[PDB]
């Protein structure tokens, strides 16, 4: 059914299969050291594979991304024990900045590095803690990432489709089907991840670190480019400053291509503004307009089926303080309000 996922999953698998620093067996030793809070041992382990002579000249994006992944788990870990990794590992910060340059991404690990770029096998998967709850957490993101990327592409495609065309209803139906994966992610997370273990044992690994005279956020599903999708779909012309700050916050953490998608659509009418202006000019007596708007309403419905239970998941965890993305769960309530208002505009048009 979801025939567009494959190419995205294949691009991730290429980084997941890469071990350019031959660090697999070394990184597996990291959970035990974290459990023991052995900060010197964590540093010594990292130094067994950290490049000291600069990056190998034949590396491409894949090798540099994979190297950032493997060094990256040591970054969150060190900070978890109360230490800036750059301050306790000499020669580390230049390597992190060279990897940022090679990948056009920040100089630490992101969500991409620790989930879809991270091999899945028990004898290869990297992890801060080695806990089952961390494994399910990574899996919850693997469920929807590739499908979300397909959904961004469909949203961009749909933006150039006329509401008068039968293609509009068909593309929106397809979009809705990919976005359903976000719902499946939250259902999985609610079923398999203990909020207690998350807050007490996992959350401490996602604090910010200082590199290059600024602060970089730790990994979190908040870095998934859903905000880019919705910037295009409904939020590009929003005048809510809190919302605009939220989106701009995560922009550095998404793939370069999605920063460029975001830039392309900023300060211009969102898909739904255009769709709704078209509906107003042409009338809902046009059968394709009616079907298009109905299909579009189902897209917002699925966004809400993600967002509302995600808010409960988040509050239940903070029922045991802000996320790794730097927000309290109250900002989640604000984004939900905006999403309901966007859906309401669509349903009022019908
Ligand atoms: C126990 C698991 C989770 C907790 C406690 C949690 C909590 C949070 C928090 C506190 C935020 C605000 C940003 C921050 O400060 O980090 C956030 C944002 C966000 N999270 Fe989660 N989250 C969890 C799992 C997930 C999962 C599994 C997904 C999807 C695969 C997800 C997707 C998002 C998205 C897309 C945002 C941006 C806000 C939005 O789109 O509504 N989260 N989450
Ligand atoms: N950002 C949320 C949840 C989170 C942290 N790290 C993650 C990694 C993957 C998925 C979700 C998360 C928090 O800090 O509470
Ligand atoms: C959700 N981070």
């Amino acid at each position: 059914t979801l025939d567009r996922v494959g190419v995205f999953a294949a691009t991730h698998a290429a980084v997941a299969a890469s071990d350019p620093l031959q660090a697999r067996a070394l990184v597996l030793q990291l959970p035990g050291l974290n459990r023991n809070k052995d900060v010197p041992g964590i540093v010594g382990l990292l130094r067994e594979f950290l490049p000291v002579r600069g990056l190998p000249s034949g590396w491409g994006f894949v090798e540099a991304a994979a190297a950032m992944r493997d060094i990256g788990f040591f970054l969150g870990s060190l900070k978890r024990h109360g230490h800036e990794p750059a301050e306790v590992v000499p020669g580390l910060e230049p390597v992190l900045l060279d990897l940022a340059r090679a990948t056009n991404l920040p100089p630490r690990e992101t969500l991409l590095h620790v989930t879809v770029w991270n091999p899945t096998a028990a004898d290869a998967q990297r992890s801060y803690t080695g806990l089952p709850d961390e494994a399910h957490l990574l899996e919850s993101v693997r469920i929807s990432m590739a499908a979300l990327e397909a959904a961004i592409a469909l949203t961009v495609e749909l933006f150039d489709v006329s509401l008068r065309s039968p293609e509009f209803a068909q593309r929106s139906d397809e979009l809705e089907a990919y976005l359903q994966k976000m719902v499946e992610s939250i259902v999985y997370a609610y079923r398999f991840i203990s909020p207690q273990v998350f807050y007490d044992e996992l959350r401490p690994f996602y604090e910010p670190i200082r590199v290059g005279g600024q602060s970089y956020l730790g990994p979190g599903a908040v870095e998934m480019p859903l905000f880019v999708l919705e910037h295009v779909l409904w939020g590009s012309q929003s005048d809510d400053q809190t919302y605009r700050e939220f989106k701009e916050t995560y922009l550095p953490y998404v793939l370069p291509a999605y920063r460029a998608v975001y830039a392309r659509f900023s300060g211009e009418p969102a898909l739904i503004d255009r769709a709704l202006d078209e509906a107003r000019a042409v009338g809902t007596r046009d059968e394709h307009v009616r079907a298009g708007l109905t299909a579009l309403e189902r897209v917002f419905k699925v966004l809400l089926r993600f967002r509302a239970p995600h808010l409960k998941l988040a509050e239940r965890a903070y029922e045991v303080e802000i996320g790794s993305g730097g927000y309290a769960p109250s900002m989640l309530g604000e984004l939900l309000t905006l999403t309901y208002a966007a859906r309401s505009r669509v349903r009022a048009a019908l």
